[PDB]
């Protein structure tokens, strides 16, 4: 039996900087694998603002999230971490069954937060964050929660914004030593912090090289100098194929026909050379005939 | 309660030529509605192709497309149009119950086509049409199963490719004689033949101008000069989004960083913005406080 | 259009003492229907224990209670009430999206109580209730949220327990100032408790006769002395189709064939008229030839 | 990683007569194990009448049954044998999608049958089959699109009540030479037949003993002595419990109370036991305290 999983842990070890993509759904998935990527990833503002065109406000129900796993995977074999953001739900059955089932839907593995999501029914949007050890229990329960021994379970923890620099290395130290395998230090400033989080937790670290955020545009160069473990591009490819779809919208309202940018679109035939088109006709052939 | 079918029909009154574009997912829906469009579509190929990354080869299943309209039609009200390929089944009862569970789903209304499907295990695509008498049936039961009087059933012909155009003409003629309350003649070549199409059923007639076909990049004008109620794009944002995708996904393969592509983005504030982010915050004061 | 919301409505005023029985699923609401019955209900804990296996310990999430409401509704006409707890997160946007979901899913209306939840990851079950602050800002925020006014929002409360009565009382009349339509007093021990309720809210009450519980069998006519709107049985055809089933299995196990329990079963004649079955091939002949 | 194959299979192994009971729900599985079996089942017709209130026409999805596959495997680690009656699909795609969708949501196996569904719109309800050739591709698709090794891929023929014999016994000597890894002769009238197609195959022979149908009430002795290899009572349980339920229905609507019926009822501590309720409270004192 196939583990993503170990395959994740496996494209690690062959990749200083492993960089991994989000994939905003199955198509981009394969784009993103042709594109020579041994990793890709979900993530969860996403699936939120592209697949349910919510705000990234944890209105998205652990079933969308799933639904996206299962379309990405069904048709791509590269591993796929996931963003489960606090477990979806705050008891420790809830954190388990989210696991269990992102394992079953076909996830590499997930990361999980220490944010505190809304305490309260009128609770604006937030970057609040629990305590360390709440954050603690609630990793005891994704790791015992592991179904699959390789799936990898990410801590991420949000509290440089919150309290500084040193809490959120003497966090992410207590994250790990509660059973966290990788870790996620997130909105990170600078280059050097990066390395002062992978000297205090010997676990790999991640990234997050999204853009226009407080995270620099890093390369993997400078990413690699400072010890850092994974390179991800959450929202990327996402970001440009909504620029290029409104322009087509636009276009199309304003000129009543897409002639002026037809020139913008990917081609019926590469469409085809993406969803490997032909190797259906060609199982056809092998099966039967 | 509201009708997503009447806002459908009403839409077709305030727009000679309605111009009807299709949206991957929700995302796109309200890109589209913010371009100032008043109906979009779902297609059957984008389905496959998108949401799952598979070809447009009746793999889809009626549930993958159930997900997609919900997803859609939860967060933008215009009208959505879905593509229902030839029922997800070969009986009445698969008719039906695809009409009523996307009606229930959200959908405006949906097209239903003459094409015959696999019927054979090895069966290899084509484009083969089911006798005029089948269809009709195919017809009779997706009207009969309308739980909304306004929801929209169209009907979509193949028959010109393989029976000309005569032909395709008598069977729309049939196919609107047995309920079919809006036309869908597909592939259609020359501009003349829709307006043939239009004197021939009395019922609005959708133009499907997807790009890379047999059919020209009519315009509006020219759509309505041969009394073409409807003007489809059903891939075109699409196959513009995947173009930049791709082209985001090759160059940071190839520098190590996103940095030369930041200008094909949409930027946070666009992206907030065509989410109605601020609407959020927004509700919570009006609510509370 | 039609509005199941409407339809519960009308229910009470038809039947004094209203009977909503639970069904498990949606063979069992045809087999209310049957049975004369004009309104169902669907429990949280039989979503939990029925179609998860699992404890009514918060544990299903939004998505598969929907799933249960569509499987129910699709077929059955009958109004469905809907557990929805606590609104499935601890937001106003939460809580607007499970109504919305739900309310399209095709239910007639749900209750939301005042339980306060897990909150800690290693949280103990609880019988704690938030403050009655809170619980106005979550129905605010459901009511808020309906997308058909007749759906309806019923507030239950457990604060008898732990608050004693009049302070149940005091919050009830809160929660239906806050716009609370229908009244579920928890848990009450005697009979003139419930004409109290009623009294003080001026609203529909509903009184749930479970059993194995603190609340008494009371009979249909009893509850209309005490002025109770609407007589709740939540999971009684449950537990008795558990029983039979569980006696299936051990006489099969220990017989080595289920001769001895042909006597227990529903008939084949029985369950084809329950579902409607000869329908199907009428449909048929009233369609076709 | 554990394969729910390879344990239907070992299950095979250590019980002449493998006794299989469908399990309606999740709750039921549980109810199985309990009681003591080793395999359990997922009727389609189950799925249909239970989960959908429908007849067992083939209006049912494939998502409908994947849906009660994860539900039941989710709670219960017995290994799930699935009814995927002809593969939901025509083509050898959607019986490849149908086999890889149900290993992947935790079915240990699943039986495809030689009937035809329906070949028109108007096609009423029957029992036709497809020819010999037909039904060997359909194997074909289903083994080749195995993800798991140890998943069973087991060939149903309804020939006999359309054939004869002969023609069954001829045509099941041709699945298992197509790949079929076990044999379900079904609706046979006499036990000797078992024993003829248990010589004529080599392969497992599951013997349908439902209820109110062809087959006779054979004991796991009789079928023994027929060289029968699993005994399934596919809907046993659920006709029980619907009778069960619907006299709980009758009573409480004649008689305004369900006390004259309590006695027929599961009681709340045995609801608890059966779920191991208690099971949740001991992990969280594992994990925390
Ligand atoms: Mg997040
Ligand atoms: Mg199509
Ligand atoms: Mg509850
Ligand atoms: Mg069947």
């Amino acid at each position: 039996l196939h583990s993503p999983g170990k395959a994740f842990r496996a494209a690690l070890t062959k990749e200083n900087p492993l960089q991994i993509v989000g994939t905003i759904n199955a198509n981009h998935a394969l784009l993103a694998q042709r594109a020579g990527y041994q990793a890709i990833y979900l993530s969860g503002g996403g699936v939120a603002a592209g697949s349910l065109g919510l705000p990234d406000l944890g209105i998205s129900t652990l079933d969308d999230v799933l639904t996206d796993i299962r379309r990405i995977t069904d048709v791509c074999s590269l591993p796929l971490l996931v963003d489960a953001d606090i477990g979806f739900g705050s008891s420790a059955f809830n954190v388990a069954r989210t696991v269990k089932s992102m394992i079953k839907a076909g996830a590499a593995g997930l990361h999980i937060e220490d944010q505190v999501g809304a305490k309260r029914c009128g609770h604006r949007p937030n970057k609040a964050i629990v305590s360390k050890e709440e954050m603690v229990d609630r990793i005891r329960a994704a790791v015992d929660a592991k179904t699959d021994p390789d799936f990898v379970i990410m801590a991420r923890t949000d509290a440089l914004a919150v309290e500084g620099l040193d809490a959120a290395i003497e966090r992410a130290q207590a994250y790990v030593e509660a059973g966290a395998e990788m870790l996620f230090p997130e909105a990170i400033t600078e280059l050097a912090m990066y390395r002062q989080f992978a000297d205090a937790v010997q676990v790999p670290i991640l990234a997050n090289i999204t853009e226009f955020g407080a995270t620099p545009l890093f390369t993997t160069d400078e990413l690699r100098s400072a010890h850092v473990a994974m390179a991800l591009y959450p929202l990327s490819a996402f970001r440009a194929m909504n620029r290029a779809a409104e322009h087509v919208y636009n276009v199309l309202r304003q000129e009543g026909t897409q002639k002026s940018v037809i020139d913008t679109m990917q081609t019926r035939n590469e469409l085809y050379e993406s969803i490997n088109y032909y190797q259906y006709e060609e199982k056809l052939d092998n099966l039967f005939a």
